[PDB]
């Protein structure tokens, strides 16, 4: 029912993450082509063994989420609270939702017209075919389609989906974190904006429950990053695996 209006603070808030995102996502993607190239081998068949024994697009998604870890990294420290945070706990809360920034901040170049991620050119046009050439099997990437496409359903303003990430960011429900109660604080006043800006911005229908369909896509996000370290464990395995990831990669995932 009651519709209070964004406070001064809120507004500040939504102003810095929505230039914060505008500064760490290049919709151009214009730096693409100084990743290592994309190589697609002939795998019709989806061999795993042939898969794994390639690897072929591998070096490339891994320079591709190397390159998008480091922007989730400048986006984080601009969110309004987070440098308040000790570095030891602003390190354990990037590396544990690095992979669900990127499955949110990807859905910006994901496309229902033939379900890619497309990025310019067909050399940066990714299917799950792509990834599966990356090594990672379908229990990861159907899910992560189905959930690319609910997140483009809700047809979030940019301001929600900038708020969604700094709330995935700041969440004090990660294993490791110290000062649980200063980043539910911190994540608590970005929810607070987040639902005063769906209810007296967002036009019907969806005016509400929007926020509940919001919260519900943080839990789907758990899911996929805990499929995508399984599968990230069974890659490492693989023989000179390490030399078609990058230094961070291995950190983030090791
Ligand atoms: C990154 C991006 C991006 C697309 C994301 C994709 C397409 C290719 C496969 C990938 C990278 C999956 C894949 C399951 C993760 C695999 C990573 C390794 C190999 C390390 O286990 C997660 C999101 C998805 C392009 C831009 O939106 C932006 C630049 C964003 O930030």
């Amino acid at each position: 029912s009651l519709r209070p209006k964004l406070s001064e603070e809120q507004q500040r808030i939504i102003a810095i993450l929505l230039d914060a995102h505008h500064k760490t996502y290049d919709p151009t993607y214009s730096d693409f082509c100084q990743f290592r190239p994309p190589v697609r081998v002939n795998d019709g068949g989806g061999s795993v063994t042939l898969e794994l024994s390639q690897l072929s697009m591998l070096p490339h998604l891994a320079d591709l989420v190397s390159y998008s870890i480091q922007k989730v990294i400048g986006f984080a420290k601009m969110i309004p609270g987070f440098r308040d945070l000790t570095s030891e706990d602003q390190i354990v809360l990037l590396k544990s939702s690095a992979i669900e920034v990127i499955m949110l901040r990807s859905n910006e170049s994901f496309t229902m017209d033939d379900m890619s991620w497309t990025c310019g050119n067909q050399d940066y046009k990714y299917r799950v075919s792509d990834v599966t050439k990356a090594g990672h099997s379908l229990e990861l990437i159907e899910p992560l389609i189905k959930f690319q496409v609910g997140l483009k359903k809700l047809n979030l303003h940019e301001e929600e989906h900038v708020l969604l990430m700094a709330i995935c960011i700041v969440s004090p429900d990660r294993p490791g974190v110290q000062d649980a109660a200063l980043i539910e604080a911190i994540q608590d006043r970005l929810s607070n904006t987040l639902q005063t800006y769906i209810r007296c911005r967002h036009p019907p229908p969806g005016s509400h429950l929007l926020y509940a369909k919001m919260i519900q896509k943080l839990a789907d996000l758990r899911s996929l990053n805990e499929e995508h370290s399984k599968q990230y464990r069974c890659l490492s395995f693989q023989p000179e695996c390490s030399m078609k990831l990058t230094p961070l990669v291995l950190e983030v995932f090791g």
